[PDB]
């Protein structure tokens, strides 16, 4: 699931996880109590409903702990599973001492990207029947983007802008340097011709000014759904072409109402800042 | 505010955040939009009221894009202060060019710091007029639990374990391969004679069991209020010096009614995992 990227953004993050938990000593607390020898049969097991993802982040703590070889999958889920309370995600059969070490970092983690795959889910469910999808945004925890970014699309959401050269994103700095929107759409356009541009509006008279020029996407920030609902008929009439992204108000109660103004995509933060995570333990 | 460790950790943060952003290249936009010798006053605005936490962090921040001369900082709010919305936070004068390089990588530092000092704030405000504390745990993200940490401290939160090495701490796993929860607090005891005991027990009989061994702290895992209660009344008539800490089944809704019993500590895992951005603003 995880690609080259993620995979390497994946070993970093626990790398640095275990890391903060080992800076002070190992622990001594299962080494008095538990032989090297012992071995036993865990299970991550969610105590609450929702969306895994994460699995191979677990596996990849373990490797790390225990070695490729330290331990045996009995059974799995796929990542992208609705899962109910009770369910075991995987089974496994490892060194005790090792599960030990492993545990929490590897349950910070998958419960992390287990929230963000849930909550974006939920967000999916609220605009179906709408052709709306769910983008996230840059606000994401550094060093975390990469994981972030693949739990949201686990979730069934997909991936925007992964950094600032991604795409030219044309925001009211810019527009005012430039001295207008179309300004700064244009120079933009002058000195980055190859790139995606994006541009970002806050009234219904930005937006007038900017659909002329043909952006690749539009972000409306903060609009009211009936000037969503505007902006998408002026988008229709007069730049087809134009993509539009509801960015600012946004709330899952008012998600369906927003994407039934037919705007193609909703900016949410909240999958990224904010999250809540799921609750899964480890139990032998 | 930041310690030797915790500044160490921030930027090894805000480089991660940076590189993230900077990895597919410049902000091509602002570079064909805003010329080099360009200067601002940007504010850091809330858009919320809340606790701030992280503003050195910020500084950090820019003292990477723009060199520590690079940037004048005209005011600031100290950490720990709790600001109403339109509140800003820090004004500063700098490269324009700078600022919005930095910007989303500094706003979602500070805003995710705010936003667990915050939450941590409300927790300690829900138990006033009781003896009860309230404590952090290990459940933080991989990479950022030093300034996790920082934050709940600053939202008035006390830290508990920064690692395994930190504390000896006797669960379920350990009874068992020890015979008993007796068996494994002794082993410890015998093992590691100058580490902090702490045992977890998740019914009043285990409570009754590790109760004459004294250990430092007890967590008292997923206990109803009327056990808590009981558990209070019990180690106040046979081991006064063993401090209690509730575990589990806490929420804010339940904070003060689990304070009521007298437990020492409230271990909250929800201010580090599960966090609720504190939204703030780069106003130019």
């Amino acid at each position: 699931g995880l690609s080259d990227w993620e995979l390497a953004a994946a070993r970093a993050a626990i790398a640095r996880g275990l890391d903060e938990d080992l800076r002070y000593g190992p622990d001594v607390t299962t080494l008095a109590t538990v032989p090297a020898s012992a071995t036993t049969t865990a299970s991550l097991v969610t105590r609450e409903a929702g969306v895994v993802a994460g699995l191979d982040v677990a596996l990849l703590t373990l490797n790390e702990v225990l070695g490729t070889n330290g331990y045996r999958v009995l059974d799995r889920v796929e990542d992208g599973a609705r899962v109910p309370p009770g369910e075991a995600l995987m089974t496994l059969e490892a060194q005790t001492r090792g599960l030990l070490t492993a545990e929490r970092t590897m349950l910070n983690l998958v419960g992390h990207l287990s929230g963000i795959a849930t909550a974006t889910a939920a967000w999916v469910d609220a605009v179906r029947g709408t052709k709306a999808k769910i983008r996230d945004t840059r606000k994401t925890l550094p060093g975390l983007r990469a994981l972030q970014k693949y739990a949201v699309r686990t979730g069934g959401g997909v991936n925007h802008r992964l950094g600032l050269g991604d795409a030219a994103l044309i925001k009211d700095n810019h527009v005012a340097a430039a001295g207008s929107v179309v300004d700064a759409l244009r120079a933009v356009r002058n000195a980055a011709p190859d790139l995606p541009c994006e541009v970002e509006v806050d009234s219904l008279e930005q937006l007038d000014a900017v659909l002329p020029e043909k952006p690749e996407l539009i972000l409306l920030d903060n609009f009211a759904v009936w000037q969503t609902q505007t902006a998408v008929q002026r988008r229709d009439s007069r730049a087809p072409t134009v993509m539009l992204e509801s960015s600012g108000g946004l709330s899952l109660q008012t998600a369906a109402t927003y994407a039934e103004t037919g705007v193609d995509y909703l900016a949410v933060g909240a999958l990224t800042h904010s999250v809540r995570v799921l609750d899964i333990g480890l139990d032998m």
